[PDB]
């Protein structure tokens, strides 16, 4: 069911129109598109590519000066048996009090007998954090010694490897929750926002949680703005009893503010060899991580 979204939660973009146009001119198509085309191999856990796209991922963010974290452990799947699996956790204030968290998976999920790329799922939205952090580097830089901070998340095996369940799914997300929930890391994190299956053509977003349902409304407004500085994705509706499994569930499960970036429906390709890099719209792509780019600097600057 879809509702529309009380007046309550409105929450319009506040940036002064000078930065907010300041700010929505700052872009590196190029860099994204570089990033894109690093990250778009197969890159199933265990495997030398993993590896690579791990090692990417880290050296980018350390290179701009971000704290990243290797969170490695080990698990049981399905048909590959015992894995390592490595979270990356990149911050700018690794002391901060709090943080924004924007998350995505970089793992692609193994398909027996056919190379699997997962071009939106999640290869666009790991270079939309990538090039966020590139294109940002001048604005984000005091928050490296802020109380609030930002953090980049990747999560490692988000896919299953038979088949979705309880305990073939999201193995880096099952064991960080759990891990920070003991060592009281949770509270700290103002909201989990997750970015899903992007970079294909149309996609509509909706709330799927009340408690978020007003920061959902800023990126709505975001986008918005935009359209009207002339330079729709988001819906002015909540979407109730939608039960949509994914790296945000084991920290839904314990209290987290969750923003869930996620089209509905899921683009026609998912989970097939389409899901390449002919099915990304770079329109539709540079858009997206622009507004995502404003909502980061929305929440943390103000
Ligand atoms: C085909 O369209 C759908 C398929 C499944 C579901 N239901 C669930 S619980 N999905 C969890 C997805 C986990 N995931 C995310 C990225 N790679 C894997 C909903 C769909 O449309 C609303
Ligand atoms: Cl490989
Ligand atoms: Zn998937």
């Amino acid at each position: 069911e879809l509702v529309d979204i009380p007046k309550i939660s409105y929450n319009p973009s506040e940036l002064s129109e000078p930065r907010f146009l300041e700010y929505s001119n700052l872009s590196d198509k190029l860099h994204l598109r570089e990033a894109i085309d690093k990250i778009l191999i197969p890159r199933v856990v265990g495997t030398t590519n993993h590896s690579i796209v791990r090692e990417y991922i880290v050296q980018s963010l350390r290179d701009l000066d971000w704290d990243v974290e290797v969170n490695s452990f080990h698990d049981h799947a399905p048909i590959k048996g015992k894995l390592h699996f490595h979270n990356i956790i990149a911050t700018l204030n690794p002391n901060a009090e709090r943080y924004l968290v924007l998350s995505c998976h970089y793992d692609s999920k193994y398909m027996p007998g056919v190379e699997f790329l997962g071009a939106t799922d999640s290869a666009v939205p790991c270079a939309m954090l990538l090039n966020l952090a590139q294109v940002l580097q001048e604005q984000l830089k005091p928050l490296k010694k802020s109380k609030l901070s930002l953090m980049l998340l990747f999560f490692d095996g988000e896919e299953a490897f038979e088949e979705w369940g309880p305990k073939d799914s999201i193995y880096g997300a099952r064991h960080l929750a759990k891990k920070w929930h003991h060592e009281g890391k949770l509270d700290r994190i103002d909201m989990l926002v997750l970015l899903d299956l992007l970079g294909a053509p149309d996609p509509a977003f909706y709330s799927f949680f009340e408690n978020t349902e007003s920061w959902y409304m800023r990126i709505q407004s975001v986008e918005t703005r935009l359209a009207k500085l002339q330079l729709r994705y988001f819906q002015s509706q909540a979407m109730r009893s939608s039960f949509i499994e994914d790296d945000h569930i084991p920290f839904l499960r314990r209290n987290v503010p969750i923003l869930h970036l996620i089209p509905v429906p899921f683009p026609s390709v998912w989970h097939t060899p389409d899901d390449n890099a002919s099915v990304i719209d770079y329109a539709t792509t540079d858009n997206l991580a622009l507004i995502i780019r404003l909502f980061a600097l929305e929440y943390l600057l103000a």
